[PDB]
């Protein structure tokens, strides 16, 4: 039916309504640092989120978004391995259901308790509609998380998760800094991809910080009380909302560090 991270509408059975997921660019992917060539070429990032709106907050089953206005430029992306201005659009994570399992990309083999995606759209393409049409039309950061102390900053979307705990549900989110998830350091790694969900369209330029951000067990442990069914349906806890690493094909993965 429609696709989830079950036994019987996972990521296994993608390919079956969406042929791409066998595809040459697809994501996640395995990071091995002993293979990611050092670009010196690659110019350092530019965030720029002093100017943010975020406005909802939505469960809408497989995650929740935290959404953010798009009408101008109040949240960019430049700088690194882009060229042109991307804004920011949503936000959401992946996490398992323990703390040794929930990112999408590895370090070595190794996987994080979640994942921070800050997805952004190429401005020349007028809309995200059409961004997603381009192989360069989305920009997404990821940011690995691991469990130790507090995210001060993850605290505003954890109390208000009591509220959108079923699909469909939402609540106004106003007045949220995503600068407040950023860790200290911008070195990142870069490849070309996809989006790990369907449609699964091969449209991305990933940007994966090489510094995770960390959260308290309690911080984490609420995102496992959420549902990914509606209201009224049988409970099934939503965790480990997560696709596992892809081949790399005719990839080659770049490092903005040595
Ligand atoms: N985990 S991830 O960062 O790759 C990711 C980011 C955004 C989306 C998304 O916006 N879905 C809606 C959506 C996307 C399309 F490409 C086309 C239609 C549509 F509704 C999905 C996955
Ligand atoms: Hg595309
Ligand atoms: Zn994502």
């Amino acid at each position: 039916h429609h696709w989830g991270y079950g036994k019987h509408n996972g990521p296994e059975h993608w390919h079956k309504d969406f042929p791409i997921a066998k595809g040459e660019r697809q994501s996640p992917v395995d990071i091995d640092t002993h293979t990611a060539k050092y670009d010196p070429s690659l110019k350092p990032l530019s965030v720029s989120y002093d100017q943010a709106t975020s406005l909802r907050i939505l469960n809408n089953g497989h995650a929740f978004n935290v959404e953010f206005d798009d009408s101008q430029d109040k949240a960019v992306l430049k700088g690194g391995p882009l060229d042109g201005t991307y804004r920011l659009i949503q936000f959401h994570f992946h996490w398992g259901s323990l703390d040794g399992q929930g990112s999408e990309h590895t370090v070595d083999k190794k996987k994080y308790a979640a994942e921070l995606h800050l997805v952004h759209w190429n401005t020349k393409y007028g809309d995200v509609g059409k961004a997603v049409q381009q192989p360069d039309g989305l920009a997404v950061l990821g940011i690995f998380l691991k469990v130790g102390s507090a995210k001060p900053g993850l605290q505003k979307v954890v109390d208000v998760l009591d509220s959108i705990k079923t699909k469909g549900k939402s609540a106004d989110f106003t007045n949220f800094d995503p600068r407040g998830l950023l860790p200290e350091s911008l070195d990142y790694w870069t490849y070309p991809g996809s989006l790990t969900t369907p449609p699964l369209l091969e449209c991305v330029t990933w940007i994966v910080l090489k510094e995770p951000i960390s959260v308290s067990s309690e911080q984490v442990l609420k995102f496992r009380k959420l549902n990914f069914n509606g209201e009224g349906e049988p409970e099934e806890l939503m965790v480990d909302n997560w696709r596992p690493a892809q081949p790399l094909k005719n990839r080659q993965i770049k490092a903005s560090f040595k």
